[PDB]
Formats: structure tokens, sequence, C-alpha cells
């Protein structure tokens, strides 16, 4: 077969017949004359003055002849150089109220322009280096930065962009990975990645195709130059209505390639950024030449940032482990350890707080911060190393490959914790469906799959985005989110039992809703039996199944006083006459459990009076806590809640337990709970959460807030030691806050882990609430 009349055909031809599509090279399937007909390069990609009105020469890469517009193969700058038109970038910003598309366009097309390793801060270089990108950013909708997923590498992040899924769910958990069920390894180099079996979820091109929206072919063989890809996208946009795709992808390997070689701050980065802008220029000039520049939505998006890293800053496992030849390490800016073909507890202990300024921390994957969502996949090794920004971890010094000079290859790298500043990347949306000259807050790249589906009129496949949380990016929204319906309604028990009926082994020395549930009652979204319990200082939703609160809500004013637990109440636990003895915890179980103590969800320390303080010792306010965790919890309750109330002008706090023994980020059922307090059916939480809300305008108190809300949340691991915190032998003021900042979380994360729905009664729109629920308080900003 021949490629004559078929260059970059959108249909693909099955074997044995030869192909002419943009991927044929990658499958060794092109017709003999593909290069000759489809990959013309003569005279480059730009018209010059001397070429204007030339006699057409079919050898040229693109054309500057009078007939080129009608034939559809002009160079992108043809009208500029030969017809006196202006570059798109030199035109004034003008609002696109409505898509201005040629007749027969059913919807505005979407072009996704992805850049690899584009740090958010590169945008500070401005129009002097990147005038086209700067115009898109200024005129369109932009965020200061976009948060990638962990690990902050290309393959996980690009496939998250495509699917809306965390890597643990889509399956591309690294650039490199081993599947023990396949007994095979996936790598950047080689053929294994072309096997469909690695790739889960439903990416945008499949979602589009299944719902009758033409995607064409996203992927390009890497040897086709950038300029040819741009020209081909433009030619596809000129196809007839029954063939023209509605969505296009362009991907650039820059500025990642340069970032690795020169570091993110090297003066050598300027040129690669200029070249990316030149390519954006060609696209926009090219669209303008087709009169599609006010028709198409363009997304300019990065996969991750780039950090300064050097050979000099490498930790070696051979300095900790006596037995490194028995382990396989996925090295670099993260660590994944498994057996060569070895004991996990030994390895973790040998890597835990062994050197004073140790530049990595080992975790069993279930103990990683829940915000990373990096555990529920067989391709994720049990042992994980979180590596400090600017550092590498390697197995042994002679595992590190060198350049001929002896020095390491990289001055830049990425892959670190996705809350690290240097890993943040970019988002700009420009076009008829995006807002005009609008800044939006930072958001996570898991949210974009939904947006792209909305931009194409597609129903998204189930994903980890919160659909509606990015409605404020768009001028017009084809998705209106609705609050989920409550599944279980509470009971409201009154006094039902006499104290004499209780023998729990306990002893003690003898406008609630309005004040303490500021944003309404959380809805329970699964089938269960629970009670609303009111008190002077706090309200709770008490589970009869788990024998403790699902949530506890209370408000602490700026002027609230902290008091001590009187010595005589130290061991006070009181039966709750509203709740059956059989639905209550018992003190005997804690006495007999050598490892387990207990804490309180509402802190006795913040009670409004000595009289009300007795409510805080109710058995229905008690939760199981390891003595090590009580050090953390007690400092949070006695010191930090009041600090936050002073800083934020009051806070509302909702605290509760989380059960996630199978580490899937979702509420466990009873069956899935694997640990109970000794001799009892009191389940042991894997984590404790808190959601701390106040007024965004801190000049207004939390309980009289007219406007937007401000939230910070955490999901603290409920651990029997503080081995995670290397300073834990010191006073809690030296390490507890650091622990908590590491385990910051979104409200949405807590919702997945609890089956609760928060903020059900506010004066805010539901899409603004959805935005609030996806917010992550990072303590870099
Ligand atoms: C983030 O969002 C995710 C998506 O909503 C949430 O994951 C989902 O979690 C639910 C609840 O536990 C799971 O429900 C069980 O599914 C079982 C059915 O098995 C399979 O069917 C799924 C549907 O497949 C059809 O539809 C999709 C459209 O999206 C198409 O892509 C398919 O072609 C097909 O038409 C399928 O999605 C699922 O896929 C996984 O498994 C394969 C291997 O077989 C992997 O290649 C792939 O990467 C997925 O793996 C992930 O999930 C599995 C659990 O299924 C994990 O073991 C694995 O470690 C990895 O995390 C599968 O083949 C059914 O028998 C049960 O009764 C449940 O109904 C969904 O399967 C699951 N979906 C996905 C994509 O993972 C996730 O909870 C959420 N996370 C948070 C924190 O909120
Ligand atoms: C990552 C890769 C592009 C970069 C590159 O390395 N180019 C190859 C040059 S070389 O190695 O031959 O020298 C793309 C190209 C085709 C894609 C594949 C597609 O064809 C077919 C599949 C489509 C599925 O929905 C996703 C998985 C799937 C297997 C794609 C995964 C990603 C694939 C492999
Ligand atoms: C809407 C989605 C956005 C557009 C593209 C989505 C495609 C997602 C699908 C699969 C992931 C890989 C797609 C191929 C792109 C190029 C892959 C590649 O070879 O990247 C260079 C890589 O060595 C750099 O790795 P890093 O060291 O992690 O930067
Ligand atoms: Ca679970
Ligand atoms: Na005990
Ligand atoms: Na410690
Ligand atoms: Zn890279």
């Amino acid at each position: 077969g021949s490629c004559k009349g078929r260059c970059f055909e959108l249909q693909e031809v099955g074997p044995p017949d030869c192909r002419c599509d943009n991927l044929c090279k990658s499958y060794s399937s092109c017709c003999h004359d593909f290069d000759e007909l489809c990959l013309k390069t003569a005279r480059g990609w730009e018209c010059t003055k001397d070429r204007c009105g030339e006699v057409r020469n079919e050898e040229n890469a693109c054309h500057c002849s009078e007939d080129c517009l009608s034939r559809g193969d002009c160079c992108t700058n043809y009208q500029v150089v030969c017809k006196g038109e202006s570059h798109w970038v030199d035109d004034d910003c003008e609002e696109i109220k409505v898509p201005e598309c040629p007749a027969g366009f059913v919807r505005p097309p979407l072009i996704i322009f992805s850049v690899d390793g584009f740090r958010a801060s590169y945008m500070k270089k401005g129009s002097k280096v990147m005038p086209n990108i700067e115009k898109l950013r200024s005129c369109g909708t932009h965020a200061p930065y976009m948060r990638p997923v962990y690990p902050t590498k290309t393959f996980p992040n690009l496939y998250t962009l495509a699917t809306g899924l965390y890597p643990e769910s889509h399956g591309i958990v690294g650039n490199s990975m081993y599947d023990p069920v396949f007994d095979a390894s996936f790598h950047l180099r080689g053929r294994e990645k072309f096997n469909h079996r690695w790739w889960g979820g439903q990416p945008l091109w499949i979602t589009a195709t299944k719902q009758g929206v033409r995607a064409g072919t996203f992927f390009w063989s890497v040897s086709i130059p950038h300029e040819r890809r741009i020209l081909t996208i433009l030619q596809w946009l000129s196809l007839p209505d029954n063939e023209r795709p509605s969505v296009y992808a362009f991907y650039s390997e820059q500025p990642d390639f340069s970032g690795h070689k020169y570091g993110p701050f090297g003066p050598e980065m300027t040129n690669p950024l200029r070249e990316i802008d030149k390519t954006v220029g060609q696209l926009m000039d090219g669209l303008k030449q087709l009169r599609l520049h006010r028709c198409v939505n363009v997304i300019f998006v990065g996969d991750h940032g780039m950090e300064d890293v050097t050979c000099d800053r490498t930790e070696f496992l051979s300095n900790y482990l006596t037995n490194v030849d028995d382990i396989t390490l996925v090295p670099g800016t993260l660590g994944r350890i498994r057996a060569k073909s070895y004991d996990p507890k030994t390895i973790i202990a040998a890597l835990t707080c062994k050197k004073p300024d140790q530049h990595f921390k080992p975790y069993m994957k279930q103990h990683l911060p829940k915000r990373l969502h990096y555990a529920n996949n067989r391709r994720i090794e049990d042992i994980h190393l979180l590596v400090d920004r600017r550092w590498h971890v390697a197995r042994k010094p002679l595992d590190v490959y060198k350049k001929p000079s002896g020095k390491c290859f990289f001055q830049g790298d990425h892959g670190f914790d996705n809350k690290v500043n240097s890993m943040q990347t970019v988002f700009v949306g420009y076009g008829p469906t995006f807002k005009y000259r609008t800044k939006v807050p930072p958001f996570e790249n898991i949210e974009l799959y939904n947006v792209m589906c909305d931009l194409l009129g597609l129903k998204p496949a189930p994903n980890n985005g919160t659909h509606g949380s990015l409605n404020h990016l768009l001028r017009t929204n084809t998705f209106r989110p609705t609050m989920p319906d409550e599944v279980s309604r509470p009971n409201y028990p009154g006094i039902m039992y006499l104290q004499s009926e209780f023998d729990l082994g306990c002893t003690c020395d003898d406008s609630t809703k309005e004040r303490h549930l500021l944003y309404g009652r959380p809805a329970v979204l699964y089938r269960t039996s629970y009670d609303i319990l009111y008190h002077t200082d706090f309200e709770s939703g008490y589970s009869e199944i788990f024998l403790m609160p699902l949530w506890t809500s209370y408000t602490i004013s700026k002027q609230a006083e902290v008091s001590s637990i009187p010595e005589h109440l130290t061991n006070c636990v009181r039966p709750d006459v509203r709740v059956s003895p059989g639905f209550s915890q018992n003190c005997l179980a804690y006495k007999n459990d050598k490892q387990m103590s207990y804490g309180f969800l509402f802190p006795p320390y913040l009670s409004s009076s000595p009289e009300a303080k007795y409510d805080a010792f109710l058995v229905t306010n008690m939760v199981p806590m390891y003595p090590a965790f009580k050090r953390v919890w007690a400092y949070f309750q006695r010191v930090l809640v009041k600090k936050y109330a002073s800083e934020r002008n009051g806070v509302n706090v909702i605290s509760g337990p989380i059960f996630d023994y199978n580490y899937d980020g979702l509420r466990d059922t009873e069956d899935e709970i694997k640990q109970y307090v000794e001799g009892s059916s009191i389940p042991v939480p894997t984590h404790y959460y808190s959601i701390i809300t106040s007024c965004l305008d801190f000049t207004q108190p939390a309980d009289k807030c007219d406007g937007p809300l401000s939230v910070s949340s955490f999901i603290l691991p409920h651990r029997p030691d503080n081995d995670e915190s290397c300073a834990s032998s010191e006073d809690e003021s030296k390490w507890v806050e650091e622990l908590m900042k590491m385990h910051t979380a979104r409200v949405r994360d807590i919702e997945h882990l609890t089956g609760l729905d928060f903020y059900r009664k506010t004066s805010r729109s539901y899409s603004e609430i959805l935005t609030l629920k996806t917010y992550l308080h990072t303590y870099e900003s």
C-alpha cells in the first residue's frame, strides 16, 4: 500500500495492510513512502518574505503560495508574513462571549497542550520569555499553580490528567513498576508499556469515543517534529463535519529534559521556554489563520514541577542496612523497597531515625499520609521511602550511573511529595467556555478529567474528581451538582436508662445545634444506627454499631478559656442514660488491655463551666487511644485548638474516628475492622480526623460569618508509637504540629473515609462548598 492521499489518516488499518497514521512509526507499521509523503521538512516551518507568492513546490514542509489557504497547507505564519496580518500575540485581549465557529461545528473543539516539568514559578518570567503563554494566562482563566498527584512523575500524572483517577486506581503508580501477578516490569524505555493490561480506568479519548464524540488519535510517534504535529492538528480541524475530531492533544517533553540537565533555575532554561512559546505561537497563529482562534478551547497544563537535585545529596541504604544485596530499590526522589526474590519490620526499624538530619523517612504504605492516596495497588511495594525535597535515595554508591566525567547526570529532578512547592505545575484555560481574565485558586489535577468532559458534553466515567468543584473556571456549566441524600436518619434518645442499670466498670466523683453545628448536621450516607446527643458544649452523632461517635462538633470562641482536668476527675468516666449499656464502651476493657488507653473527642479542657465539664467525661464521648497517640491528641486539644481559635477568630471543630484497615481510602464495614480493644467489640480506629472551620474574613467570628469559609483538616494516623516523629522524646511543642501538617487532608478525603457529608446548611452555593471540600491546607503556602 501507499500513503498518497492518506497522510495522518484518522482511521487505522488492521494488519497486514500498511498504515499512514501518526502512531504507525511506534508500531513499525507505516507504508514504505510514509516519510517521503507525510514528513516533508524542506525549508522549515516559517514563511519568509522571499517565499510569498512562490510557485508551489510539493517538496516543502509547508507552503507560502497564493493557493495554500485553499489547499489547507500554509505555514502557520503565512498571513502574517505575506498578507500583513498580525501575530495572535500582538492583538488586544478581547472577550469571547460566545464560540465563533464556522458553520457545521457542533461544539467548540478542545486542544490540550501538555508541558512536561513546567514549574508553576516559570510563569513569573512573563511575556519577555513566553509572550504567547502569557497572553493565554492573562486573557483566560488561570490558577497560580496546579497540584500534581504523587508520585510527581510524568506517567502517573499524565494518566491521572486523562482519567481523573489517583495512580493507585488507574494502575500507573510510577514511571517504573513491577506487577507480581504479571511477574513483569513496566518502564519508560521498551515495549512493555504498549501492553493494554497496565492501564486502568477510562481515559478521555475512550469516554469521548464511547459517547460518539470524535477523538481521532491523541498519541504521536516521538520522531515526528513538534511543528508537524501542530500543522496536522490544524489540518484535522479543517476536515468535514463528519470526520473532524472534537478533541486534540499535544505533548511537549520540554522543559523537563532541560530541567534535569540544568536545574530549574539555570540560565540555560530560558531557551527551552522560548521554544515552547514559539510552538504555542504557531498553534494560535495557525488557529487565527483558520478563523478558529475564538472557537477552540485551549488548555495549557503541566504534569509536575522540578527541584534542584545533585549527586552530592544522595542517601545510601548501604549506610543503614547490613544486607542491601537482599533488596530491590526503586530509587531517586522516592523509594520503593521489595525483596530481591529479608524481613519488613527489620528493614523499617533499620531505616527509622538513625542519623541526626536523615533525608528520608520510611513508611509501610498503609502509614503514608492519607492525602497521597498511595497504597491500594499491588504494584505499590509495602515499604516506601518519602524523600526530602532536593535529595535522592540510592541502594549503594556503586548503583549510581555516572557520566564519563564521573559526575551524576541530573541537576534537576522531581517525584517528591505533591505538596512540595517545587513540584507544583501550571494550568491555563483559554477560549469561549472558560472565563475571561479570571484567576482561580489552586486545585488538583485529578479534577480536570471532569472539566474536559464538561467542555465536550460528555458524561464522566466514575473518578476521583469532585464534579462541580471547578464550576467557577467556566463561563457556562453543563453540570449542576446536587447534594447527596442522607441514607440513615438519626434517633434522638432521651433519658432511657437508670444509672443502676450500667455496670461498665467505670467510676467518677459526682441552641446547642445553633452554637455547635454551624453548617448543619453531617449526613450519614450508608445504612447504620446512630443517635444525636446534645450537650452544653458539644453535639455528637453516636454510632450504636461502633460504640463511639462518628462525629463530634463544637465551637470555640476567640475568648474561650482553657482549664485543667481536676485531679479528682482524672479517671472519671460517666454512663450516658440516653444510650444502652450494651451500646456503650466499658472501662474494664481498657483496664485489661495493656496496650490501649482512651481519650475524649470533645476536650474536657475546653468546657464552658465546671458543671458542663462533667458532660465531657460521658462514656459516649470516649474513644480508644494508644498512650503514644494521646501525647499527640492531648497537645492538639489542650494547646492547638485554642491557638487556632485565637488566630482565626473562633473555630468550629468536628472530630471523629476513621477505620481503614484495607487502606483503600474508603470507610470500612464492620467485617473489614481487624482490631478491637482486648476482650471487647470496641473497634480500634486506624486514624482520627478533625475539620476546623472559620470565617475566611477573620475579622468576623466563626459563628457570625457572612461570607466564604476557611477550612483546615487532618487525618492523624492512630499509631502505638511515635516512630514517625524523630523528635518525639522532646516536649510536644517541638514535634506534634509538624506531624499534623504532614497529615493535612481535604474534607473530601474524610468524607470518603467516613461516609459522612459535611456543610449541608450554609449560605454558600453548593459548587463553592464543593470547592471548599477539595481545599488542602499546605503549610508551604
Ligand atoms: C477513586 O475513584 C475510583 C473510581 O470510581 C474508585 O475506584 C472504584 O472503587 C469501587 C468501590 O470499591 C470499585 O468497585 C468494585 O468494582 C468491581 C468490578 O471490577 C472491575 O470493574 C470496574 C468497572 O469496569 C467497567 O467500567 C469502567 C468505566 O470506568 C471501564 O474502564 C471498564 O472497561 C469496564 O467497562 C473497573 O473499573 C475495575 O478496574 C480495576 O481493576 C483492574 C484490574 O482488573 C485495574 O486494571 C484497574 O486499574 C482498576 O484497579 C483498581 O481498583 C481495584 C478494585 O476494583 C483495585 O483492586 C486495584 O488495586 C486498583 O485500585 C475492575 O476491573 C466489583 O466486583 C466490586 O463489587 C465493586 O463494585 C471500582 O472497581 C473501582 N474503580 C476503579 C477504576 O478503580 C476509588 O474507590 C476512588 N478512591 C477514593 C479514595 O475515593
Ligand atoms: C507512551 C507512548 C508515547 C511515547 C512513546 O514512548 N512513543 C513510542 C516511541 S517508541 O518507544 O516506539 O520508540 C504511547 C504511544 C501509544 C500509547 C498506547 C496506545 O497506542 C494504545 C493503548 C491505548 C489505551 O487507551 C491506553 C494504553 C495504550 C497501550 C497506550 C499507552 C501509551 C502509549 C504507549
Ligand atoms: C487529556 C490528557 C492529556 C494529554 C496526554 C494524555 C496521555 C496520557 C497517557 C499516557 C501517559 C504517557 C503519554 C505519552 C507522553 C510522553 C511520555 C514520555 O515519554 O514522557 C517523557 C518521560 O520520559 C519523562 O518522564 P519524567 O522523568 O517523569 O519527566
Ligand atoms: Ca477501607
Ligand atoms: Na489500658
Ligand atoms: Na519518635
Ligand atoms: Zn523528568
